[PDB]
């Protein structure tokens, strides 16, 4: 939700899973394509940019899904970004 | 149909994965120069407006073509875009 | 052959090993510096229309040798594409 | 078949013996090359995610070759994906 | 403010983290079109002068704000350009 | 309203996001051809001059749509110039 | 020779390769400003028609050297062409 | 806590019970994928930069496990790098 | 100085550090809307010509800022076109 | 100091463990990003130009802490390059 | 010299180490400009055809030190153009 | 000699002892750079991928080095080859 998007840069800068977060929006809003674009980047940062140029097509739902993932993988960042 | 171009500003501030609209489109309604001029611009919103420059030499079928290409590519994005 | 040309978007989004076609075409199709143009690119569907990018020059025995080369490679996918 | 598509992000979190499935699976769905690259990843997690990347250009015969060498493998995965 | 004006050109030639000033910037001062513009410049001069390019409309506290960031990120940078 | 002509030569050389504004009277206040040809002028003041040569046929109402842009565009802009 | 004269749309239209060209006709037939002014275009149709441009100053020997360029570097486009 | 940012130079160069910490941390801050990258590195400071690197996600009550599991393994090292 | 009117079409046909000397000159001697006219040629002799159009307004001590400028980028230009 | 700028292709082309140098200048030289960054380069000249690339930003007190960076790790190699 | 202009095609298609001659001219014949922006080309003639596009501003000093770095990089190239 | 151009996709990938002919053609023929960047692939094609890439800066003596080195190690291998 809108909690990416008031975070974008925390996020960015503080993601360290990213192929988990992948793996859970693969098919459902990450096509194929896109999946490997955000996998051939270097670093951390790069992917999560990456992955961040693709929301502007993005609806509730899909930033919804991507928070629940973050909730999953690291609920510690989420509490210290919320905090 | 009529939803690109009520969606015009919409869909070119909002489409973020022009290349396979590009491959859908390719050889029914864009030649391969349309495809390489559209191919050549830097970013998406960029690529997405050198895409409607040839809008006006559309007809109906076009469209829908463009229209079924979104549609299967960003769902979600076509569903916000109704809604 | 006309192969290609009417698999277009499906060989560009599913062809998964670039590297053996572009060894197979390599001196005889393809010049040393689109072998490197090609492998410049980051993900498969790049690297694949990049390719592509090449085929206007191409007459029929190119697109012989290239579908000859898919079927050597990839023989499922080329069967899954006729039927 | 559709099993593996179905659990993409399960089956690459979940599975442990791949260097099997990559026997198995050698020379009939995978290249030497493929196997080497699959080979030559880090972490198990990896060696999924890479060869999950070839199987876009797979039909429904490799992911049932795919399918059956899992349930030779690891019976008691599949019955708890399944489940 | 005032600085970024009269240190125009050794900002240009010298900043060297753009991506984390984009990032700072986002949303704010920088729309998200012009964040790929500036995104898309192959060299860190590039990314630096396409930057400059929007500065004719900031005001006074878009420039501050762009100053406050360079401090996070190059304190030395500024400390050596002050001196 | 009467703010873009009481502020003509300001907007004209300060003006930097003039594809937004351009997609925003799209239709509505300029026609296609009238879009092409501001889009083809090289630099931003003379983009922006190529715009405001339309505006003598302009009413009250196209003039406020023109100013709703730029507030939605670059705010900071506008209350400087209010300033 | 009188060859890129009877070919001219399709040599436009088909040759993917203008940088090699380019460095072969480079010195003897195309000054350094003329050089930089092709490899400027955008598309490689483009880049063709601005070649082509310069050749109504071109007498036979020029235009014989750039089909002895064209026949090393796409022998089967020329092929094709003559056929 | 503070310390390990403090201490990171001495303490990727110093640590040499690497596995003790990677069970203590197992579950609760290090998911299953991130103990199996860690655990790939050959050399103990290349597993301690592994480690290190998802430390920007953490927040205050992670560094505190680390610290105390460090306590707990070698309470040497703590107290050399206190004084 | 006359330095720059005695060699105007060697320095036109022979400078390739375009945007250093639009850095260095820039808010001094040049306007914004002239640098950004300057940036908008395709070439570097179309970007020196563009540049020596403005020449006419100058001053003695505007050529000699010019002079120096080159002198600082490329001086070894400067004692060939002395020598 | 200016002895990395005098000596720059030399420490490029025979510093031996660029890891233990982005270490000792973690966070007060370098950032988190440029740290990855830089660990993402394939072989030790890769990773030194990489460290370099940013150097423009730094001064002359980055460059001594750099420097004695070096002295502590390679005291051979400095004494080699001074002498 | 002269070397490097008689045998510009053959140097921009065979010259395959690059970044050493790059770090042999920088500081002294190329900026740190060019030297991002020769090195931000994809392939090997794209980053010699970069670098041979700064020639026009040389003068002999300048190709002679380019030629003595390939003599020390690659001399069995020098010497196969030279036969 | 022409041997390995002829046979380039061949020894591309049945080639499986790399790392002596690297070194059989280290200093030689490679420089150490090249030795390193060989020498990072994961796989033995992505070596000889990445070793065939120097080749054309080579003139015939270092391809009869290449091809005496082959002989020395993979003797079968060249003699299958050769029928």
């Amino acid at each position: 939700l809108h909690f990416i998007d008031q975070h974008r840069a925390a996020l960015i800068a503080r993601v360290t899973n990213v192929e988990w977060l992948l793996d859970a929006l693969y098919g459902k809003v990450l096509t194929d394509e896109q999946y490997q674009a955000v996998r051939a980047e270097p670093t951390n940062p790069s992917k999560m940019r990456k992955l961040f140029s693709f929301t502007p097509a993005w609806n509730w739902t899909c930033k919804d899904l991507l928070l629940q993932a973050l909730r999953e993988s690291q609920s510690y960042l989420v509490e210290d970004l919320e905090r």
